[PDB]
């Protein structure tokens, strides 16, 4: 109800959004929810390849195909958007150690830099629970490092999300949750919420947050807060 | 290619199929793949509630809404199908201990009994890795018990599938796999396949198996075999 009011006010602001990582599993859910909620008057995807869609609402989605190795040459793709969401990410297994840093730190930071120069007022970064630039684990070290480097850009509003392992298709209430929980010991039915979170809940938290009036310059939501806001 | 030949031969046999648990996550993927592959000339869902669908192919799907507490009164719903798939299942958290036994053992066994009496020649049961009727863990004890009780019905062909924890949306190649694997230690990139499996792979294994000519009266596929056959 109050949230409904915030969404209406937000739609009246005629805001545009750009998304990095829309082809990914979190990104595709974010795009779908953005279209289902009709929060933005213009939606632009920025990525390495053109995507093909099903439903009709996708017909109005703009796509900017870029070469991340020469991103500066595609600076125009980052011009004029009010809000940005970054769901890009790879793994060491798929890209090697250096390739992982290249995507999760370099491409993300460069994109953020171009977005700031392009007028973006609210940048949203999908990070991970445990992000720590001092970590000895490459994945968490890089997440902590890129969080800090994007903070330095000083967006009017910067939101960092640190979800636990991403679930899908109600895994949290299906038999697999019982099997995993039992493997770890005699635990309470709410144990899973501490280390995991459904991707739809993460997206709902991101969009419920986007319609709240800007307050603090930097917001960082840990897994519990994501569960609470993504209700 | 050889598999393509088996599928063609199977379609020429004009077989009908019934599915229990089509509303579930594995069941819905099984139904979708059955329609996409066009393996059966008649598809019937048996369950506690009527389901509503999207795509056109679902228009020919028959639905039998039954009361599992009085299943004998719905014996006609099990009449005449050649193949049956059971993807029913609940949890202790959702149904309590007795309620879990009621669904996973009682409803499943009763359904199998009615299917056998109804002429079903090939019954497929979705069980779990670790199923053991002697287990001290309720979930695995019940899975092991119902596997044995259905074996006693002596279907012409009985296939039991024991998948590890069910994944979805490429979780096996996304960052969550790296996080979970690292939590467990320094492990090889193929570690996850030993304890988990994508639901689509499970369904593909089930359907690749269904088109193979009957050989042994009972077949039991463990997680590795499911990964291999569900390629
Ligand atoms: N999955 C999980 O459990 C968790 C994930 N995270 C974080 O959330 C974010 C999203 O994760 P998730 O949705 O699972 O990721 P996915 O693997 O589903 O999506 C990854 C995205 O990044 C893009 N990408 C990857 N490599 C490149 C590249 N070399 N060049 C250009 N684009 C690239 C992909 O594009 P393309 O389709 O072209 O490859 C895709 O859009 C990541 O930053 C991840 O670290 C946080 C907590 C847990
Ligand atoms: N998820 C996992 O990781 C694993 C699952 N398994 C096994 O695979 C099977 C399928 O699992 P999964 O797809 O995740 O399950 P889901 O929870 O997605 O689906 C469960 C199904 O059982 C039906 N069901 C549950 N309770 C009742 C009831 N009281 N009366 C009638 N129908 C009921 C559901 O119907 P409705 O929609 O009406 O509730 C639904 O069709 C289960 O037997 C599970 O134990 C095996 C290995 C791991």
């Amino acid at each position: 109800e109050a949230l409904s009011k915030l969404r209406e006010d937000f739609r009246m602001q005629n805001k545009s959004v750009f998304i990095l990582g829309a082809s990914g599993e979190t990104g595709r859910v974010l795009l779908k929810e953005i279209l289902e909620q009709g929060l933005f008057s213009k939606v632009t995807l920025i990525g390495r390849r053109k995507l093909t869609f099903d439903e009709e609402a996708y017909k109005n989605v703009n796509q900017e195909v870029v070469d991340f190795e020469k991103l500066d040459d595609y600076a125009s793709a980052f011009q004029g958007h009010d809000v940005g969401f970054c769901c890009l990410g790879t793994t060491r297994g798929k890209a090697g150690a250096e390739g992982f840093v290249r995507v999760d730190r370099d491409y993300v930071l460069k994109s953020a830099e171009l977005a700031k120069a392009g007028g973006c007022k609210h940048f949203n970064l999908l990070s991970s629970k445990g992000a720590d630039k001092s970590s000895n684990f490459l994945y968490l070290q890089v997440k902590g490092e890129v969080e800090a480097k994007v903070e330095e850009l000083k967006f009017d509003r910067y939101s960092v999300f640190r979800p636990g392992v991403l679930l899908c298709d109600r895994q949290e209430s299906r038999p697999g949750e019982w099997l995993v929980r039992k493997f770890f010991g005699s635990l309470p039915d709410s144990w899973a919420s501490g280390h995991s979170v459904p991707v739809v809940t993460v997206v709902r938290a991101m969009l419920n947050n986007v319609v709240r009036p800007r307050d603090k310059q930097m917001e960082l939501l840990e897994n519990k807060a994501i569960h609470d806001l993504g209700k």
